[PDB]
This record gives C-alpha cells, sequence and structure tokens, in this order.
C-alpha cells in the first residue's frame, strides 16, 4: 500500500526482537482490530513503555509520525515513534 522512508530507517535501528515487543503494545491500543489507533491515545502509549518528555515534543512527534496525514497512527507509523526520540539527534 504504502512505505515512507522514516519507516526503511526506522526497522532499520529495531532488531527484529525488538519490533516484536513493540507490537505487544499496538494490539493494546488496537482494541478496534483494524490496525490503527488515536494519536490522542499515543499519550497513554508513552507512560506505558517509558517516556516522559514535554509536552510539546509530543504534539510535534504527531505531526512528525503521519507522514501521510490520513489522520490515524499504523504499527508502521509506530516504529517511527520510538525511533523518533530515541535518535532524534544523537
Ligand atoms: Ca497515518
Amino acid at each position: 500500500a504504502s512505505m515512507t522512508d522514516q519507516q526503511a530507517e526506522a526497522r532499520a535501528f529495531l532488531s527484529e526482537e525488538m519490533i516484536a515487543e513493540f507490537k505487544a503494545a499496538f494490539d493494546m491500543f488496537d482494541a478496534d482490530g483494524g490496525g490503527d489507533i488515536s494519536t490522542k491515545a499515543l499519550g497513554t502509549v508513552m507512560r506505558m513503555l517509558g517516556q516522559n518528555p514535554t509536552k510539546e515534543e509530543l504534539d510535534a512527534i504527531i505531526e512528525e509520525v503521519d507522514e501521510d496525514g490520513s489522520g490515524t497512527i499504523d504499527f508502521e507509523e509506530f516504529l517511527v515513534m520510538m525511533v523518533r526520540q530515541m535518535k532524534e539527534d544523537a
């Protein structure tokens, strides 16, 4: 369907074993079973994994993860949110 370049580096930094764990949390917010969660529910995904950045970097993260602008986050865009702050500029 689609293939953003940001997803090429995201899965490149995440090991197959890591991406597997991130999937466990995906189904958590994916109560619909469609494979898409609300960017507003992401704030909850943070405290779940382990992150407490400034509310600012949060909003920017949403507009930086939706490279398509569909209005929803997908497992593919998830791996990006992880490498988003894990590899912002370091
Ligand atoms: Ca999207």
